[PDB]
């Protein structure tokens, strides 16, 4: 078939399927949404509770984790890194709040709110990554622990799957702990509650996006925003993915613009905002409102105009190529600007002071201030 | 399916679309044909006439275009890059005759043909690039301005497609002008009549390959291939295409090579050849003459000939991957040449002296002069 | 459809189709099978005779190739290679037991047998590589000489294919001559019996995997484990592949572990293994003795342990990407020690000493000396 990305009608996309945990929630997009199928991804989130533990899994696919809430740690199992001093475990990392985070394909993680609000983690799952070389369709999630659900359409985790003795072997362990490996007596899913606990293997593998210092984009009570890109995050080299987290303030607008080499999987973090994205045939396939928890796939080179309202509106994209760049089609730095007056006023068929205006008129960069 | 690539016929193929817009023609092949699909690319050839402007439009694949006739300028408005210096805008660079550019994925542009002869250029689109996220079956191009038709199978350049106030408010301009944006009212079509006009940022994206120095083969009254790759045109390591262009003279051919690592779009720029090709079976899967304006699709691997005639032969060769490298089987630098004698009297079941000739009879490297 | 990964059966694999030469003999694994489609890959084993001549071919894809068994020589015929100094060749390389070679997708070559038992090699085809852009099915191949049966499915090799008089033309050469490249008149197969013979242009293009000082990984009495990556090999940075070899001895185990980039192609070499799979689910695909001559693909992520037999097991692994990495789930450096161990007694809800036998009480890395 091959025509996903023949696209006229994109939507608000909210979870379809929501998997309870003891200590956690875990809310599925569709990923048989046209617009998911078109862009190869698949988006979860994950609300952590207090004291809560999402079990170690990996899945094949690279991740890239928005930490929309909250504070915790994440432990990463990275094959061949240092132990660390009794205990020894891998380098325990910290998540917080506006945190970006890159999960390489088949890293086995863990994460545990150790915090005092929900943790909760927006996550990319990008299924077309080069790194994925199994099925394209879904995220296929392999746990080291529990007895989770299928989260993506008899079952368990991967030790399950090991004849019993072969495990307490493999681990010098008794047989009766094997089944605990097993946890084929277990009904907690994929998130237990705990008590408490206590150069990729030095890297943070996160940026925060909340460091106004790092907006690459600020334009006067008209916004910022932030890149996650090979610069700031070196890994995103090998996982070819970037992010940005955008605020617009209130009645402000990020100028129409289109991605240049990437989809991108705006999800709409808080506020509201008038969201018109446009085809390749000219034709609008979006104009609604995207607000809190919300997000709508926008493909690679298609036009999108974003206007807060009242309260702003706040996103986070999720980008599935390496420093997915951008164009402005107005402002600044936008198409029409790096346009030659004359074929501005020509292809627009306009005179030559209607074509300046159309140029310079709007002075600030990407983001501006708007009027609701 | 995925079969494509099983080819037992191949076609002298050429245009099977025209879109005529009121300065220019474009030509499209047909993307459909089999070899195209297993090739993964589209040809499209746009005929710009003098003071013709090609209206800015990007689309999703990256681009290798052949100046085959004419010259004029191309602006790229490359996101980023800084203005220059009334009137600003990004670098003007210039087109001329046998030059190859190369537009990466979503770069905006605009042609215009400020020469005196119309302004020529044949154009792979490689909607299989790793680039190119959107369909593969057929490009999708995106346009800034006018009311173009599509160009691969109600509609309108991208401004079209937003909301009339939103685009006002966004260029600072009034409602009439956002209109002009829309072109609602256009029918000029995608190569509109002008009167006149007036590190990626830095390079010139182009060589031209009609600079005989350039030539990596030339051969006495044979004639000469020059390559375009990654070392004189560093951007094709990120496109990772390649080209070459190929004179032979009055009767001269190219020994029976094989490309290793890339389809190969051979387009006929002038003159006539006998050109053979076979596939795994050894099969021949074409023996045709082609001259100008067409093009054969040789897929990876598969062995082909060319033979002038009379008044020579000349082409272009779009590579679909970085620095295409091929191997000659007779000649100078030859798989034949490469063996062991022993291995080849062997292998042919013939004497160590019908081996040797077989080896060496042939002095000239890839480019021979021959008779017809 | 894109389903092929989701496997629940997977099989010890052993070749469905001969063919038959002169002098070898060439078995080809049915790449229809499930986890072959998964994998993208193919796999053949070609006994060579002594004195035997693999004839020249290429395919347009990668191959990774381990000598099982023997000695000779492979001559590739690598585009723009220096000629060596009568007669002229390329580098003739050598090739010996325990010997992982990579070949470059395209590169035209040639075996030759000249030891005195069989040459054996298994070769790891590798059609989904981003260097294969011909059909994604099944290999194609094209061979230079002979006139060689289909290997994957009126016909001949690529000279085959020309006019004659072209190829006389062409080689400066006699007609009669020129039809001995056309091997009509052949029936000996591809690989034929002869008598006797006699920066990527000067590096070997293999290591020895049997060279136990290479080892990454030894445990006393338990075995060995050797890796050919991007390190040792280079160029397998632009294959994009990698391999090991596994030496378990008498009833060593490597412990459960899973493959974190890539799809395994394990291969056994001699002795005899109990190989358990676990998939995405939980589920046992596989549990099954594995000894000499079969395969079982292991994919990406897929959760695996091989209990070696009183013969011990011996294995080469086909890896499907670059520096393919794994994690063992038990010992030093496995998940499980990387594991705080108040995530693992909460997780596998047990002690904070059941926990710690459960972290340390396998002290070895990755390889354990087993009972059986």
């Amino acid at each position: 078939q091959g025509n996903e990305c023949q696209i006229d009608r994109l939507t608000a996309l909210e979870p379809t399927n929501r998997i309870q945990a003891e200590r956690g929630l875990t809310e599925v997009w569709d990923s048989n949404e046209q617009e998911f199928r078109c862009a190869g991804v698949s988006v979860i989130r994950r609300t952590i509770e207090p004291h809560g533990l999402l079990l170690p899994s990996f899945t094949s696919a690279p991740e890239l984790i928005y930490i929309e809430q909250g504070n915790g740690i994440t432990g990463m199992m990275i094959p061949g890194c240092p132990e660390t001093y009794q205990d020894q475990h891998q380098k325990i990392r910290h998540l917080r709040e506006g945190d970006i985070f890159a999960m390489p394909a088949g890293v086995s993680h863990w994460a545990y709110n150790n915090g005092d609000q929900p943790l909760v983690a927006v996550i990319l799952i990008d299924t077309a990554n080069h790194a994925n070389q199994l099925d394209k369709n879904f995220p296929t999630r392999f746990y080291l622990a529990g007895k989770p659900q299928q989260e993506h359409s008899n079952t368990g985790n991967i030790f399950r799957g090991f004849e019993t003795r072969l495990l307490a072997e493999s681990f010098g362990v008794s047989e009766e702990i094997a089944q605990k490996l097993q946890a084929e007596q277990d009904d907690r899913g994929n998130i237990v509650r705990v008590e408490g606990l206590h150069t990729i293997c030095s890297a943070r593998l996160a940026v925060n996006v909340d460091d106004p210092s790092k907006a690459d984009v600020y334009t006067p009570e008209a916004g910022r925003l932030t890149t996650v890109n090979s610069f700031n995050l070196p890994i995103l080299r090998h996982l070819r993915l970037s992010a940005a987290k955008g605020v617009l303030y209130r009645n402000a607008m990020m100028a129409p613009h289109y991605n240049l080499n990437a989809h991108n999987i705006m999800y709409c973090v808080r506020g509201r905002g008038r969201i018109q994205i446009v085809n390749d045939q000219g034709q609008s396939v979006f104009d609604e409102e995207l607000s809190r928890g919300q997000l709508v796939v926008v493909p690679q080179n298609f036009a999108i105009v974003k206007q807060a309202f009242e309260d702003g509106f706040e996103w986070v994209s999720f980008k599935t190529s390496e420093n997915a760049m951008f164009q402005s089609l107005a402002g600044r730095t936008s198409a029409i600007r790096s346009l030659p007056i004359d074929v501005v006023s020509n292809i627009y068929q306009i005179s030559r002071e209607e074509a300046f205006g159309l140029k310079f008129n709007r002075p600030e960069t990407t983001l501006f201030r708007s009027s609701g």
